[PDB]
């Protein structure tokens, strides 16, 4: 019994973690088999970053320019190459620590473990969502970047996340591992406004399932409702509309917990509508919507 | 820039996790060089556990009936012993991932991160306090007792929590790895009441210079306050005395921020006199208490 905020654990991804210097900017890559993957601003002086042409910067740089330092010892580089916002750099070694691993890009809503990096070191380990607005609130200090995020089933190691760029409003963005950028941001110290952030309602549900199994319960109501209904209040408290995928991927909570899915609606309507009462849910205060019904199933099961 | 509940990088502390089976229960070891330290209740039956007797129980317990496997390898047992509440378990090879380590036992109020284990397999990594009542609010399944608490000093992993047992309550209660239970706790499924726990008041500061400093200051305000005063509202709201011992460990936060410490706490005493207003700060609807000053620098300059 408990509830906490967990992340995988991290050390599959400490083995790959190494340093990045081009120039005089330093920061985190990614090395797996034999190939390092890094942030390509690394390339840049914050001078370029107002509006960096990356082709021709990338032009004037060398495959010894990229200096590649997995702990105390340094990887020989064979090739570059920028795809999207990422360089790929060929090193003549395989990291001999290079776990399963895939390459996924997650979908809003979606959690992930993100290992916090500074100068190809581990600093911390720390679970977060993809906010619907392709943000995350993350903690990203300068040298930060190239820091991923990633999920783990059994000993596969799915990369989801590489670190890029904070937002002047403290939210952080980044790409897939392929470069694509999450949202409309690109590698550019510009104006980028996110979007309107909703609450991940699904999320908020399971964690309210989460709270049922793990003895808080005084939130259960007397009332049902209907995806409809439910719909109008999650509109009035932008919170993402509830839909029967949604219904579906909830079914072993209900299931388990015997409480409908509208019920649980029912439940998340009153409390939309009338606070907390300066009450606590699995000792937070507010509705949390960083925990997705696979993150509840987990680790109220026991999954390694 | 963000604040984040951040664990340590849990990787030199998979290396170290075992399973270890007597009889029919199964539970998590931590091998470091040539031992095997675990919750000594691996030896009895959910009969036993009514009023064990582990001097008979361990009496008829051979060091070939201690079946200790780290993955997919099992590790000869040459010796054992009982220390107050863990076995130690002498295995004829040296755990080749064992990292510098030292045992720790930390202080009510101290933070640690805990690699909840089940099978001496990890399934997450999340950061805890030490209650004041020396309970710890965990994520536990059965199966999940010998899993670790820690703190890594750049390479020294400081071993300070031993998972044993869950109150009736839901709350979590363990050992040092020497084997003394924190707080009056038995390893025995009793009757055990845990004292009022309080809030770590000097923690709540820290995490209140932590949001100044990631840009959540609606909370200060013109006013400031004494030890003395502060001390009476403290009692008020059941948070733990202030000391010039607190006060002296916020000094670089204090001289960061610029914001006097008693300025800082007639701050607290207004959130505590007036709540948060439906506000809320670094994300959290109430006031967070598992965050040390020294876990506050640490994540506000980047220590790897
Ligand atoms: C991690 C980071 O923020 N790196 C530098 C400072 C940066 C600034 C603007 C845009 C981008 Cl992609 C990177
Ligand atoms: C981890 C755990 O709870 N183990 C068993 C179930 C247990 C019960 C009561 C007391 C103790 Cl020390 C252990």
């Amino acid at each position: 019994s408990g509830f906490r905020k967990m992340a995988f654990p991290s050390g599959k991804v400490e083995g790959c973690m190494v340093q990045v210097t081009c120039g005089t900017t330093t920061l985190n890559g990614l090395w797996l088999d034999d190939v390092v993957y890094c942030p390509r601003h690394v390339i840049c002086t914050s001078e370029d970053m107002l509006n960096p042409n990356y082709e021709d910067l990338l032009i004037r740089k060398s495959n010894h320019n990229f200096l590649v330092q997995a702990g105390n010892v340094q990887l020989r580089v064979i090739g570059h190459s920028m795809q999207n916002c990422v360089l790929k750099l060929k090193v003549d070694t395989a990291n001999p620590k290079t776990p399963k691993y895939k390459f996924v890009r997650i979908q809003p809503g979606q959690t992930f473990s993100v290992l916090a990096c500074y100068n190809g070191s581990p600093s911390g380990v720390y679970q977060c969502a993809m906010r619907p607005n392709f943000t995350i609130k993350g903690s990203f200090l300068n040298g930060s970047c190239g820091s991923v995020g990633f999920n783990i089933d059994y000993d596969c190691v799915s990369f989801c996340y590489m670190h890029h760029m904070e937002l002047p409003t403290g939210v952080h963005a980044g790409t897939d591992l392929e470069g694509n950028f999450y949202g409309p941001f690109v590698d550019r110290q510009t104006a980028q406004a996110a979007g309107t952030d909703t609450t991940i309602t699904v999320n908020v549900l399971a964690w309210l399932y989460a709270a049922v199994i793990n003895g808080d319960r005084w939130f259960l109501n007397r009332f049902t409702t209907t995806l409809n209904d439910f719909n109008l209040v999650a509109m009035k408290y932008n919170y993402e509309p509830l839909t029967q995928d949604h219904v579906d991927i909830l079914g072993p909570l209900s299931a388990q917990t015997g409480i409908a899915v509208l019920d649980m609606c029912a439940s998340l309507k009153e409390l939309l509508q009338n606070g907390m009462n300066g009450r606590t849910i699995l000792g937070s205060a507010l509705l949390e919507d960083e925990f997705t019904p696979f993150d509840v199933v987990r680790q109220c099961s026991g999954v390694t």
